[PDB]
């Protein structure tokens, strides 16, 4: 029992990454196969940023402007090429430490492992959500840009963001690994709006059920609703609708408690409009939304890779 | 910027996963060099761990009871041993994947990483703090024993924790690598009780200072106090007392922002004695204590490994 944000091992990741360098600016890249997959900004000065043309920026560069180390290993370049926001560098040497992959565009919601990287060399890992508003409250110092997220099934490896940019808000911004960015953002030192936000509502009655398993059961309440009424309230305290979709991903957590999707729904709804009254859930002073129905079910059955 | 809860990258420590069986019972073994380590309650049946003589159990055992499994390879035991509760299995084969690598055994109040482990197989990694009462609050299902907690220092990897047990009342218990329970507990199926626990005070003040280097600084008041007095405060909300070690060790963090420690500690006594009001810091409706000082500086400054 216990209840954790709990991270993918990073070791499959940690095998894949390496140090680019572009004339003054280092950041990290992924290597796969024989391509290093890494932010187009590599490119840009400080001063290039606030509004780059990246198509004239990168027909100054040749194929021996691109340092790439892997360790201690210097990698040799012998094409480059820009697909949307990520530079693709093919190297003369395929990656031995290749993992079973696959590159995947996430929903708005859905959960991942990020692994931060300064200079080529890992730091951390943590679990993020994909926010709503499709940016991610991450930890990213400079030099972090390239540090990738992922998830793992079985032995594979589903890549699934790669970081490019904070918002001056202070939230993270980045892209799928064909660089197309999640959101509206754009890989430029400009105010830039990311949406109003909302709280993922699956993600937070997951976790409640989670609490139910783990014994914490103090917000069960009599009462029950419908999808309508509930989602009245949603829109009210700026919670994602709930769909049918929805209630059926969380079918086998109501069937493990008893307890019906509506039901805890109605459980939510008192704790919206009412507060927590000091109390805490599974640790938390706050309902938490970055885990989804798939996080609490492995959590609590013990899913290994 | 940004402030996570932030695991080490647990590649190095996957590869030093093994599976142990005994009989019925199968959990995690550790395999450095040509030893294997694991919990001695391997050995016991379900009956047994009510009340477990492990030297007259261990003496009923051969060699060939011990199944270690290396992914799909079969490891030879050629010798095992008992130290305090940990068992050792010397196989024919060193681990070609052991890291450096040193023993410690870890003080309450500093953090972890745990690579959560299911018949040899890595689940998960999350950041932990051992508590001032010598239990953790982790996440272990069925299976988990064996799973190790460590810190890295550049390229070594320092193990403090061996995964045992789970109380009744669901906290987690276990040893350093050289068989030694961290608190009072024992490898026996009996209730045993923890002490009080308490807060980690030094802890809760760098989380504090890691909010304001983030750009959270709502708490922050001219109000001073005295070690003193500020403990005074600390004894009646169960918090560790603050010693001048302590404040030593916040010293940097005290450089870094400008904020005096006891400064920064009667922000504290305010926040303990009104509450947050509804506010969050860094995310949080609590007061964090599983960040601590050293913890913070590396999150702030990018080290990597």
């Amino acid at each position: 029992s216990g209840f954790r944000k709990m991270a993918f091992p990073s070791g499959k990741v940690e095998g894949c990454m390496v140090q680019v360098t572009c004339g003054t600016t280092t950041l990290n890249g992924l290597w796969l196969d024989d391509v290093v997959y890494c932010p187009r900004h590599v490119i840009c000065t400080s001063e290039d940023m606030l509004n780059p043309n990246y198509e004239d920026l990168l027909i100054r560069k040749s194929n021996h402007n691109f340092l790439v180390q892997a360790g201690n290993v210097q990698l040799r370049v012998i094409g480059h090429s820009m697909q949307n926001c990520v530079l693709k560098l093919k190297v003369d040497t395929a990656n031995p430490k290749t993992p079973k992959y696959k590159f995947v565009r996430i929903q708005p919601g859905q959960t991942f492992s990020v692994l931060a990287c300064y200079n080529g060399s890992p730091s951390g890992v943590y679990q993020c959500a994909m926010r709503p508003n499709f940016t991610i409250k991450g930890s990213f110092l400079n030099g972090a840009c390239g540090s990738v997220g992922f998830n793992i099934d079985y032995d594979c490896v589903s890549f699934c963001y790669m970081h490019h940019m904070e918002l001056p808000t202070g939230v993270h911004a980045g892209t799928d690994l064909e660089g197309n960015f999640y959101g509206p953002f754009v890989d430029r030192q400009t105010a830039q709006a990311a949406g109003t936000d909302t709280t993922i509502t699956v993600n937070v009655l997951a976790w409640l059920y989670a609490a139910v398993i783990n014994g914490d059961r103090w917000f069960l309440n009599r009462f029950t609703t419908t999808l309508n009424d509930f989602n009245l309230v949603a829109m009210k305290y700026n919670y994602e609708p709930l769909t049918q979709d929805h209630v059926d991903i969380l079918g086998p957590l109501s069937a493990q408690t008893g307890i019906a999707v509506l039901d805890m729904c109605a459980s939510l709804k008192e704790l919206l409009q009412n507060g927590m009254n000091g109390r805490t859930i599974l640790g938390s002073a706050l309902l938490e939304d970055e885990f989804t129905p798939f996080d609490v079910v492995r959590q609590c059955s013990g899913v290994t890779f």
